[PDB]
C-alpha cells in the first residue's frame, strides 16, 4: 500500500481459507413431443402437477409423459422439458445445471412415421457430439424395440459403434401401465434410469455405481436373459435389466460405451466430472496474482483440504491420506523459465475406487 | 553514455531475460460459394449463429455450409470465410493467423458444371504453390468422388503427382445428414479433418500426430478397405478413414505427399512451422547491435531457455537435455572474417519425436 | 436521465488508483470491477480474446455471475522486456524514489566510506521493499544484488570522479494461465 | 493381447510409452501367474518382459 | 498527502477532537534532519 499522510490504516490480509463446494448432479433434460404447451422453450418442472398444468397428461399416446412419470416415480428432483412438436387432434447449450439429457420419444416416429434408421443414427450421433462438446453431461441410449440376442450384438458393432465414452446404452424395454386406456404397453427405459441415477446420487455418494437398483413402476420385460447371453453381452458396453426369482426386476452391469479400458465404468466418469466442475467453479480467484511461493502454498492448502474432505467419506481407496492422493506445487514443477511466461501447474493425482463385480469364494478343506 | 554536467543519472542495463512465446495454430480459411452475403471479403466467424446471420444456412445445396458445420462440430475455434460467388434462385495473403486453407466446394462445379479435370488440377496446383510461397500453411486435398482401388493409385501418380511436402490428401468421402431436406448425402472430408486437427492441437500439443481420431457426425462411407488395400495405399501419401467393428469411423495413416523421406510425417512439419514462426516473431530486437560476445551469450541463453521449456513437456526425444538439443554460438562458428560483414549464425539442432505406427510383440516360450 | 456510450478513460485510472491504494503498486490491475457501468454493446468469446491477447489489446469482459471486469493487463510494446504494466510502474516508482532521495552524494571526497554508505542505504531500501513480498525470492540473497567496490571502480574511472553502484533486482510477474492435471494413479 | 492393446498406435514413441507398456504387461502376467498357471517359485523365474 | 512530502505542516479540524497540529516536520532536503525533535534534542545535548 501507499503511505503518504499520518493516521491509522486498517487493511485485511488475504491469507486465510477459501473452501470449495460441490455441485448438484440431479438434473435431467428430456426432449420430446407433447400435445399442447410452450414450443421450443426449456421449461422447468419439479412436480407432476406443474407438468399436468403445462403440457397436459396422457392424451396423445406419446412417450414423453410416460418417461416424465417414471422419472418422478424413482425419486427425481428437478427436470427440464423441451417440446419439439405435437398435435391436438432444442437450446440446451444455454443451461448449466443439466447433468444428463434424454430423448424418450424418438422411436415413436420410427414406428409409425417410417423415418428409417439413418435419421435416428444421425440424431443420436448429434446428441453424442453435443455431450462430448459440453464435457459435463452423459447420454442415455436405447435400441430399436424388436430385437433379441445375435441381433443387438450386430446392431452395436456393424451399425452403431458409437463409443465416445460419454454414453450408456440400456437394452431391454419395459412394459408399463397407462391409465388413459388402463392398458399395458411397452416403453423404452429412458426416464427410469435417470431416476435411478438421481436416487443413487441422493441417498449415497456419486461414487456408488448404480448397479443393483429396482426399476420401481414396471410389470414385465417381454424377454428373458440367461447367464450365457449376459456373458456374451457383458464384454461389450451393453447393460441389462434382469428378473430374479425372489428379488424382481433389477438393473445389472453398470457399464458404458468405451473401447479404451481407462473409462470402462460409469462411476469413475461421474466422479471425474463432479471434481472437474467443482475445481473449475471454485478457483477463478487465482488469476492475475503476484505468482510467488505464498500463492503456491495457498493453492496446495486449499486442494489438500478439499481432497481430505472428499477422502474422509470413503470415496478414495487408501488406509492413509498419503496413499489416497498427492498434490505437487513447488519449485521442482515450476522452473524459472515456466514462471517467466506466467504459468501455474499444480499437479494433482488421485486414486479412485471401483465396484466389485465378481465375488469368489473357495470353500477348501484343511487339516 | 555522455557525461558533461554534475548530477545523478539513472540508466537501465539491457542485460536480462526476454522470453519467447508461441503462436496459435487453430485457424482455418474456407473458400467456397454461398447464396447471400459479403462478396470477396474474408469474413471472420467464431460460432454458427454468426454464419447463419451472415451467409445463410442450408438453402442452395452447397458444400460450404456442410464443411463449416462439420468444422464447428469437431471443436473448431475461429474460421475465415471467403465467398467467391453464388445465387439466390481470394485475398488470403493479407492474413497472418491462418494455419490451413481449404476449398470445400470445388467438386460441385465438376459434378454439374462440367468444368473438366484440367481446371481442377490447375486450381489445386495454384493453391499448393500459394501454400509453398507462404511457408506457414498446410493444404488439405480430396479426390474426385467416384473411384475405388487401382484407380486412385493411378490418379495420384499419372495425373496428380503434386508432392511439394505441403499437403495432405484424404481419400474416402463421408455421407452426412442434411436438415434442409432431412436426407443423407455424400460430402468431401474437408472441414472434418481441420476440426480434428484443431481438437488435437487444443487438447494435446501440436507434436501429437492426429492418427487415431473419431469423425463426429460421420454416418457411412459407401466404401470399405481391407488390410491389403490399405497396405497398397500406405506406401504412397494416401491416408484413410476406416470403420472398425466396435470403435466406429476413425482416421488412419497420418501421412503427407512428399517423396523426400525427410518430411514423411505431418507432425514434424507442423512442429517445425510452429518453431520457425515463434523464432521469427520473437527475435527482431537483435538487429543492429554492437555484435560482441555479450550478444552471443544473451542469444544462447534465450534459445536454451526456450528449448528447455519445450523439452520439459515431452515434445523432444531424450532422457537428458544434453541429448535433446544443441545450440552453438561462439568464436568457433563466428570467425573474424564473418563478423567483419556483420553476420550472426547461432547454429541450432533439435531431435524431434515420431509416432509409433507398427507395434510388434513376440510371445516366445523359454525355460 | 438516459444511457449513452462513453470511452473507458477515467474508469481505468480510478481502478489503477484503487489498486495502488488498497495493495502495492506491484499488483497488476487485471481483475477489477468497473463500478458505475451498465452494458457494453459488444460481446467477446474465448477465440476472439485469444486473437487479441497476443497484441497489446486489453479487454472488458462480462462474466455470468461476476459482471463486468477488466481482463488482460498488457501494454503496447513489441520488445518482450516490458510486456506487462506492473513491471513498468514498479520501475518508474523505483527510479523516481532513487532520483529524489540521492542528491546529497554529489561533490563528496569519493573514498571507500562513501561506497560503504551508499551500499548500506541501497541495501536497507531494497530489504524494506522485499519484506513486503514485492520481489521473487525465499532469501534476500536471491532477490537483489548491489555492487560498489574496487572491482567496479578502477583508479582510472575514479580519476574522472565517477561512481557506478551497480544494482540488480528480480521482479515478480502476474500469473495469467492456471493449469491443473487431474491424473489417475495407483 | 490383440483385443486390449489397440490404444498404443499413433503415439509420441518416447520412453514413457515403453514404461507404460512394460507396466501393463507385467501386471497382466503377474495376475496370470498368481493363479498357478505358470511354472516358477518366484515371478522372476516365470516370465520376462 | 500532497503537502506532507514537503516541509509543510498543517492545522487540522477533526470532528470530535477540534483543532489540532499535524505533521511535525521541518524545511530540510537532507533526510538526516527530517524531524524537529531530533534537531531539538541534538541542540540540547550540544549546549549541555
Amino acid at each position: 500500500p501507499s503511505y503518504l499522510s499520518p493516521g491509522v490504516y486498517v487493511e485485511e490480509v488475504a491469507s486465510g481459507s477459501r473452501p470449495i463446494e460441490g455441485v448438484g448432479t440431479s438434473v435431467a433434460a428430456f426432449v420430446g413431443l407433447a400435445p399442447t404447451g410452450p414450443l421450443n422453450e426449456p421449461t422447468l418442472v419439479t412436480n407432476w402437477t406443474q407438468y399436468v398444468a403445462a403440457f397436459g397428461d396422457f392424451t396423445g399416446g406419446y412417450y414423453l409423459a410416460h418417461s416424465v412419470y417414471g422419472f418422478f416415480n424413482n425419486g427425481g428432483s428437478a427436470a427440464y422439458v423441451v417440446r419439439v412438436g405435437g398435435s391436438a387432434e432444442g437450446g440446451l447449450e444455454a443451461i448449466d445445471e443439466i447433468s444428463m439429457v434424454a430423448v424418450p420419444d424418438l422411436m415413436a416416429a420410427y414406428q409409425r412415421g417410417a423415418i428409417d434408421l439413418e435419421a435416428v443414427k444421425a440424431v443420436q450421433l448429434g446428441l453424442i457430439a453435443h455431450c462430448e462438446l459440453m464435457g459435463d453431461r452423459v447420454a442415455i441410449i436405447d435400441p430399436p424395440p424388436n430385437q433379441n440376442a445375435r441381433q443387438i450384438r450386430v446392431w452395436r458393432q456393424e451399425t452403431a459403434g458409437y463409443d465416445s465414452k460419454y454414453a450408456a446404452l440400456y437394452y431391454p424395454w419395459i412394459k408399463s401401465f397407462d391409465p388413459a386406456t388402463g392398458q399395458s404397453r411397452l416403453v423404452p427405459p429412458s426416464g427410469h434410469v435417470a431416476g435411478i441415477w438421481a436416487r443413487n446420487d441422493s441417498e449415497r455418494g456419486v461414487h456408488k455405481a448404480p448397479a443393483n437398483e429396482v426399476v420401481r413402476g414396471a410389470v414385465d420385460l417381454e424377454l428373458q436373459i440367461t447367464r450365457g447371453e449376459q456373458d456374451l453381452l457383458n464384454p461389450i458396453g451393453v447393460n441389462c435389466i434382469r428378473s430374479f426369482p425372489g428379488r424382481g426386476i433389477r438393473v445389472w452391469g453398470a457399464r458404458t460405451l468405451s473401447s479404451d479400458p481407462a473409462w470402462r465404468y460409469l462411476n469413475i466418469r461421474r466422479y471425474f466430472n463432479y471434481l472437474e466442475e467443482s475445481i473449475l467453479i471454485g478457483t477463478q480467484w487465482v488469476v492475475f496474482e503476484p505468482n510467488d511461493h505464498n500463492l503456491w502454498a495457498r493453492i496446495r492448502r486449499n486442494v489438500s483440504a478439499f481432497l481430505v474432505n472428499e477422502w474422509r467419506n470413503g470415496a478414495l481407496f487408501g488406509q492413509s491420506p498419503d496413499q489416497a492422493y498427492y498434490v505437487k506445487c513447488d519449485e521442482e514443477t515450476n522452473p524459472p523459465e515456466s514462471v517467466d511466461l506466467g504459468r501455474v501447474v499444480c499437479e494433482i493425482g488421485i486414486a479412485p475406487v471401483k465396484p466389485a463385480e465378481f465375488v469368489i469364494f473357495r470353500l477348501a478343506q484343511f487339516s
